């Protein structure tokens, strides 16, 4: 699994 | 819907 | 990349 | 955080 990484403030963190 | 990157080197795009 | 698929309604779609 | 699934076979669990 990889870890995502988008902003919207912070990190939406997709593991 | 947000952009998401992540890397595995080069990127890796999630959306 | 994978399709990733989340409820939340409807789904809540990853590319 | 939502619970998110892909499938590769088998089941990919993201979140
Ligand atoms: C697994 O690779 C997962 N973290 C991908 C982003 S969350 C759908
Ligand atoms: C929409 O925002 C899509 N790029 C990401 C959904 S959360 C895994
Ligand atoms: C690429 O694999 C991408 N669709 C993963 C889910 S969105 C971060
Ligand atoms: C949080 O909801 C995490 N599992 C997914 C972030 S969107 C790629």
């Amino acid at each position: 699994a990889l870890v995502f990484f988008a902003e919207d403030a912070g990190a939406i963190i997709g593991l």
